């Protein structure tokens, strides 16, 4: 039994609500936030800009100092950061953009990284901002992810759209 309360079951490990990821956060304080970052963490806009806000900056100074070691992520690739007052840990994760034209298939690989951390709270990888069909995003996630997922959609009508188009 964990703490994630309202959510409509879509399979064995894969949940589905809608919320704003942020205020889920905030109430709940998982063990890992998932973060839909970009290769330079610079989280401006979207769900990361939400969640960066939520921390007063305090993740993207701690971003800054991980790319300024690091260098960029991958398309596709992740790295576990602090989750500030959030959760625990965040996991900034990595989906191809199709507003700068990556490779879709890259998406696979996104959620592939979700299934080093048993319990997660997500937003659907590449939806939003980053332009892909949040429909292909759900399915792939419960094609991908093996471990226990509450993924968090803001758009309430997306939300009703996601549901009921469910296979
Ligand atoms: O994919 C999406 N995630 S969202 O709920 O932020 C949203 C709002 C409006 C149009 C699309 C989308």
């Amino acid at each position: 039994v964990n703490s994630f309360s309202g959510y409509l079951k879509l399979t064995d490990n894969v949940y589905i609500k809608n919320a704003d990821i942020v205020e889920e956060a905030k109430k709940v304080k998982p063990t890992v936030v998932v973060n839909a970052a970009n290769v330079y963490l610079k989280h401006g806009g979207g769900v990361a800009g939400a969640l960066n806000k939520a921390t007063n900056n305090a993740m993207q100074v701690e971003s800054d100092d991980y790319i300024a070691t690091n260098g960029p992520l991958k398309v596709g690739g992740s790295c576990v950061l602090s989750g500030h007052n959030l959760a625990k840990h965040c996991l900034h994760v990595v989906g191809p953009n199709v507003n700068k034209g990556e490779d879709i298939q890259l998406l696979k690989s996104a959620y592939e990284n979700f299934n080093q951390h048993e319990v997660l709270l997500a937003p659907l990888l590449s939806a939003g901002i980053f332009g892909a069909d949040p429909i292909h995003s759900l399915r792939v996630c419960v094609d991908t992810v093996r471990t226990n997922v509450y993924l968090a959609v803001f758009d309430k009508n997306l939300y009703d759209k996601l549901v009921s188009s469910f296979l």
